[PDB]
């Protein structure tokens, strides 16, 4: 961390730096089939019609 | 020259001409990368994030 290069004063070891807890986000698919098709509510397990 | 032609007799030596004290140049370049992306300020040698 503070190494590479540590010369000539304080060398110390490694983890000697502030870290950031913030996240970021890359790519995504845009959702075009999960919200485009009509919902049919039903109270059973199978629905039948002629 | 300055010694030719003597008008009519009396003439002066070389380096008798007044000039302009200023500095200038015809062109510079084009420059754009230094004012494009944001700056990220950092006190430490390095920074980590998840």
């Amino acid at each position: 961390a503070v190494n590479q290069s540590s010369s000539v004063e304080v060398s110390s070891e490694s983890y000697e730096t502030i870290f950031s807890q913030r996240i970021i986000r890359d790519l995504q698919k845009e959702l075009v089939v999960g919200a485009l098709f009509e919902e049919l509510p039903m109270s059973s397990k199978i629905l039948t019609m002629l």
